[PDB]
């Protein structure tokens, strides 16, 4: 069941966004949202697909274990932080795209495609190019299917070991409170085109006392200098509900 | 760890303060070590809260714990803080020191089991002599600086005799700071202002993780006053700022 929450609404119309917040309290059994429509449209999941990806490559062996280094080939790499050996954690908190492709890669289309059906991730489709489906491909997910992903990852129900969805969750931490711990990824298709813009993600949970909080938010966005209200509108969001 | 060396200059964050007490930092590619006092770097201590790290691995081991999602009812007794007066988590009563959450938890591992793992993990002079719920309290329980980054870089690398799995879950809860480009892990530890002439000690250990470098580090100090506390977490802090670590 998700629920409207006309609350949030002031939150993306002062900054002219059209996106959409999901918010599920201990579950996803019960989601609240500002937009019961976009809560549940499928989106291409950009860098938040890293998730699953590292999930995949653990559990195939691609990824030999959590201390695995990814180096540097010396060759140019569209950032310049990412241009170095990185660990896992690193890759995934930079969004070094190249050195997930080449997980992808190695991971394969076969084991690609049943993994994400195992996972139960968006439409499923990786077709087009195994290295970048989920970049400019026909993937797609929505929302409240990336709270139920990462609520499964929580509870280490996702189908892989425990051993590597704690891994990847270790890798996930981007805020750390004596009060509360944030696990998150952000995601960004790019600018769009003509009358399509591209969509920005933020999706995690917050573990706060003995309570748990799973949210995903996306906007369409046609300018990179919005990109901070991914994490912005959300945050606020979340602060005003006296969360984070 | 494979080398140490000392480094006098560490001094000046501790004469600054008028603290007493040492500061031991590894890199984990290199194996060597650096600290401010070789002989305190060795000197062994009360390891106080700092005891949480192994007791809660030994608490999953054994079964006692059954996992990070486990829920540490508070049966509404008084308890000597306020904020050990809720219900918590494995993270939670890590983060707060709940010492009443980990004294029920040795009481059920037993004397026995907890020989054992100490045995296992090498840990200090493994006397836990004095009662099973306050040997790293107020026991005969003593390990040093260099044996804690010993032990950490074993828990670390998951090479402690427990399950990789149970490693993975008190290194999660032992998370303190996260940035994008590092990641601190991290526990406290205070046993009390002590007697005259002979004060108590504070503790912080921990890890960061920069780039793909590792750093080990393990600091204590003499303590004979509460508002002296916040010292154990900016000294060490300013050291490796000044080292480019953290920050």
């Amino acid at each position: 069941s998700i629920t409207e929450n006309t609350s949030w609404n002031k939150e993306f119309s002062a900054e002219a966004v059209n996106g959409v917040f999901v918010l599920c309290k201990s579950s996803s059994k019960s989601c609240a949202t500002n937009d019961l429509a976009r809560a549940s449209k499928e989106y291409l999941p950009a860098s938040t697909f890293k998730i699953p990806n590292a999930i995949i490559g653990l559990e195939t062996g691609v990824i030999k274990n959590e201390h695995q280094v990814f180096k540097w080939d010396g060759k140019p790499r569209a950032m310049k932080q990412w241009e170095r050996d990185l660990t896992l954690r690193g890759a995934i908190q930079v969004s070094a795209v190249p050195v997930f492709q080449q997980i992808a890669r190695e991971v394969g289309e076969v084991r690609m495609q049943k993994y994400l059906k195992k996972f139960s991730y968006g439409n499923q489709n990786i077709s087009g190019g195994i290295d970048k489906f989920w970049l400019e491909g026909q993937l797609r997910i929505s929302a409240v299917n990336q709270v139920e992903f990462l609520e499964s990852l929580y509870l280490n129900k996702l189908s892989a070991s425990k051993e590597n969805q704690l891994i990847v969750k270790e890798a996930l931490v981007t805020e750390a409170a004596p009060e509360y711990l944030v696990h998150s990824k952000t995601g960004f298709s790019g600018v769009g085109t003509e009358s399509n813009p591209g969509v920005a993600w933020w999706v995690g949970w917050v573990e706060k006392e003995t309570e748990v909080y799973f949210f995903a938010f996306n906007m369409d966005i046609d300018n990179e200098s919005k990109l901070p209200l991914r994490k912005s509108i959300p945050t606020k969001i979340m602060e005003s509900e006296g969360i984070i």
